């Protein structure tokens, strides 16, 4: 039993809700919140920009030190950093950004990072400003993640479409 509330159950381990991941994380304070990161951990917009804003830019400061030490992530890769005031940890995961021409096949590799954590609050990878089809992202999530994932979809219209079209 966990403290996530109001989710629709899609499979044994995947749940979905219309919610602002920022407000969800603040309410639940999960062990792991997933960020929709880019390889430079520049949290300018989308989910990343919103999560960073909620940390008063502390996420960006920590991320800049991470990059200065380690260099950029790989597309499909991840790193674990602090969750600041939002969660214990933030798993920064880089899905492919279609608006950069990146290979959509890497979306499965991106979701594989979730399997290293027993429970996660997450957005749909490569959705929104990363330009992938959210219906496809949900399918890859369900077919790749085996740990317990609580998906937050900010857009109510998109949420209803994701639920109604789910196979
Ligand atoms: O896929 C992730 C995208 C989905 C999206 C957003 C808007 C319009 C269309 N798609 N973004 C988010 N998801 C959950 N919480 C969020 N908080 C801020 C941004 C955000
Ligand atoms: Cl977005």
């Amino acid at each position: 039993v966990n403290s996530f509330s109001g989710y629709l159950k899609l499979t044994d381990n995947v749940y979905i809700k219309n919610a602002d991941i920022v407000e969800e994380a603040k309410k639940v304070k999960p062990t792991v919140v997933v960020n929709a990161a880019n390889v430079y951990l520049k949290h300018g917009g989308g989910v990343a920009g919103a999560l960073n804003k909620a940390t008063n830019n502390a996420m960006q400061v920590e991320s800049d030190d991470y990059i200065a030490t380690n260099g950029p992530l790989k597309v499909g890769g991840s790193c674990v950093l602090s969750g600041h005031n939002l969660a214990k940890h933030c798993l920064h995961v880089v899905g492919p950004n279609v608006n950069k021409g990146e290979d959509i096949q890497l979306l499965k590799s991106a979701y594989e990072n979730f399997n290293q954590h027993e429970v996660l609050l997450a957005p749909l990878l490569s959705a929104g400003i990363f330009g992938a089809d959210p219906i496809h992202s949900l399918r890859v999530c369900v077919d790749t993640v085996r740990t317990n994932v609580y998906l937050a979809v900010f857009d109510k219209n998109l949420y209803d479409k994701l639920v109604s079209s789910f196979l």
